[PDB]
């Protein structure tokens, strides 16, 4: 059976999505599709992935493979 992975982040405006888990890509090319299918752009935003109420904000040029079916969280970069 074709075993694949997913990531369940969290994307702006309380939206959610699953992404395969892929061992040598970048969180920014995962969630990339993820966002620019939605009609947003990583760029803009940030990913956190949160233990025991703590957030642990993560890089873009991270592999997405690290968070492997960990819940993580696409925040904007807004200062408001």
């Amino acid at each position: 059976s074709p075993q694949k992975p997913i990531v369940r982040v969290f994307l702006p405006n309380k939206q959610r999505t699953v992404v395969p888990a892929r061992c040598g890509v970048t969180v920014r090319d995962s969630l990339k599709k993820a966002l620019m299918m939605r009609g947003l752009i990583p760029e803009c935003c940030a990913v956190y992935r949160i233990q025991d109420g703590e957030k642990k904000p993560i890089g873009w040029d991270t592999d997405i493979s690290w968070l492997t079916g960990e819940e993580l969280h696409v925040e904007v970069l807004e200062n408001v």
